[PDB]
């Protein structure tokens, strides 16, 4: 009674070369959606598509090599891929830099990359979805959008902003079956984190599992779950939201942070 | 890749004689969970179990006739049903009464019914779940917990409170795989609403579908979805949260209100 | 130059023989308001009244000895002081007890004390203020109302419920010059907290400043301001809100917690 | 009796030749503070300065003609007025344009104007205030920051982003007596809004009070207070926060919207 009726639907997953974006893509094609994988580097895109052909040899994949952080990257894609039934705004970059040190241009970069990507894309895909009363748009933000991270003012700002953008969009869907919602993942075990855990805690013969554990206890004491979230975990929800089974959720920001944010919300 | 591994798990759904509670029960047994249906009236419980045997003739149902709004109702159940792997706190009552008119005792009733039920039950089931590091507890609140309804101060208060209770519980699960979360449904087409729509709007030859529509536009202008949420809709999520697929959501309050609450949250 | 315009107004400060309550009162009497000091024990009411005059000889006070935590204390104060222009619902009371150890009895008590006191008093006063088009009601909650205290979930729930009650009440003042708001003070240096410090960090022989210092380090790592809040600092805000000056604030929940809650709110 | 203690302090009120900005300034000069009036056009700065003295002859002002919406205006004001004890980030600017009609260009503009003005100015001033242990920075957002305006999503995003920026900044003041907070005024009677009313409800010949009256009915049905907010009413709050009196408020977002946002917040 709980089918994800998303076979035959084309989903775009921006910056899905690795991490969450990769997890989300895999899960979605696993439910027979025609996933359009986007990444800046042509190598990274192909290499990802291979990891996937390997898992679902009967699958419809499409490499969308482009830079969605650039104005010209985006316009190419609305040209080359006019129809998109499910849009996941996963593209988002970051770099830790104490606040007084963030150069000015960096604020302009993180905004163009983490927001305009979403604005630019939806300016066409949502319009299109609205005319046909059908589809999803989901933003991948982070628990930072509510609890700003101490060494990423700007990133934290971009996340917080996404929420706004997300809600304003959700309200353009009045009457239809199109939902625009945002999810907020907590600390996930991406691949940069993966190896970050190797070098961290030296001098203490530690296993990488035991390592996650002390790292959480150490730098992320408010986590109830007490471990990184595996991409798959985020992917489950994203998929759920992608399905027409989630038609009652529109204009929401759902926290998927294993407890991080101490708030009754 | 998205299985709800909840076959063999016993789920308790308080006040599941009708409405959401009924929708949630059905969906859950539909995924092979051993559902324990609770209702105050012995008739209402049986009558519900029949509608269900009818749908899943190969199903494990258990009538739990009891009043979970009473102290003695609850203690009977922890006695008679010691093991519960999934606990849905659906029981909740209400009655519209202008604020200055709510008698005092009514505030005491709505609190005992809409909160103590949850407190009392979890005081044992959560404790138990924590010792075995496994299980879910979900609270069915309402978008009222954030946007209080004008003619239900007390009900609105009870909802708002649930959020707190929910978050405090989520924090007892530190380290385990037990999640305690709350969802907030919007205006749903229960059965009291169902017929409320019949008498409403007389004098205007209207179909009941067209009726929902003007009623939303009329008394619920902030809804993006523009129609009642069908119980099934809530049930989808509840089930999702019931599954171990949702292990990254702990201590959250997810809005499932089709847009009602105008908030970037 | 910004006139507080408090002279001639009658303010009832519940549970104000000590802590934040006592400070609140002091401030209003300083500002020319007519204040009614209320506590359960006659001893404390006069003692508090003595202090206040000892500082402001031209003070306008009125002792109100009643347990506003009872249906009857409330009935009495209402029959007796019919006209109140300003109602500060300060009366509140916590106790740390692990969730599974909280007796069922205890929930109703905090309920009646931290919530019904509010309800009862406002059922009568707010009604009056509205027919009169002018007035103020302010609820003193705590940062717990948003970030629950792991040591006392019941107290936490009542604080969260104040937020709902407050907002509904506010919505009733529609079209008038009456306002209803809530403030969430963080942890403050009240004799209660003072005692608890001497009490804790045992056998280290520490002067309250040293004592306060590491309690914030160990137990309130999240505070920006990094110290206990002096009672006076909360009064400042309440006095501002009591004034006509705050006319635009209505149905808000103002955080005054020295940065405790890590939320862009 | 509650001393605002503003004499001797230097306050920079960005974009304060009009509306809320102009009111804010007035209030601080009334309170003895040294105020720097800032606008893009030299004409307006002196005109505003004339008004203020016309009311307070002993006024301490200083004209700051610069476009704080530019990298260079900011650089100039910083090089020139190095020591500022109080920074009110009031400079902001909206425009109604349907989401799909908003030019890509426009996003960067509002970004640079409503956000970088904040960032740039604080990169310099807050840094200083912290090394000095004392200071205040306040951001003037709007109710949009929580409840987005359907007419201008870009302006909405920048208001929501202020909330993040504000909270991060706050967290940097850890251990000092510097505070960073944000206020969300609702709709106010600013000449801008005044013009728009004359402009709208055409051919009905309505005096501004009648005009204001139904605009709130039709367009702000959600307001409790039911009228436009007079600029003075926002200044009151900002002045309070500017004062040392508000020492306990840190990293908060205070709603001052006459009840617009229906949220227990």
């Amino acid at each position: 009674a709980m089918h994800m009726q998303l076979k035959g639907k084309t989903a775009l997953v921006t910056g899905s070369t690795a991490g969450i974006g990769k997890a989300i893509a895999t899960s979605l094609v696993a439910e027979g959606a025609n996933v359009l994988i986007n990444g800046r580097r042509e190598e990274n895109v192909n290499e990802t598509i291979k990891e996937i052909r390997a898992q679902y040899p009967d699958a419809i994949l499409q490499p969308v090599v482009a830079d969605l952080g650039t104005e010209q990257g985006c316009q190419d894609v609305i040209e080359k891929y006019p129809k998109v039934d499910i849009l996941i705004n996963n593209l988002g970059i970051f770099e830790p830099v104490e606040y007084f040190d963030i150069p000015d241009e960096d604020w302009f970069k993180l905004f163009e990359v983490n927001i305009m990507s979403g604005v630019r894309l939806t300016r066409s895909y949502l319009k299109k979805m609205i005319e046909r009363k059908e589809g999803r748009v989901i933003f991948i933000a982070s628990e930072a959008a509510i609890m700003p991270s101490q060494e990423m003012a700007h990133y934290s700002a971009t996340k917080t902003m996404q929420l706004s953008l997300s809600r304003s969009l959700a309200e353009l869907t009045t009457g239809t079956n199109v939902t625009v919602n945002t999810i907020m993942p907590g600390s996930t075990l991406t691949e940069g984190v993966e190896t970050m855990l190797n070098s961290l805690y030296p001098n203490e013969q530690l296993t990488i599992e035991e390592a996650e554990k002390r790292f959480m206890k150490e730098n992320r004491p408010t986590s109830i779950i007490q471990r990184l979230i595996r991409p798959e975990e985020i992917a489950h929800l994203v998929t759920f939201l992608s399905s027409p089974l989630s038609s009652a959720i529109n204009g929401s920001a759902l926290r998927i942070d294993g407890g991080l944010v101490r708030s009754v919300f």
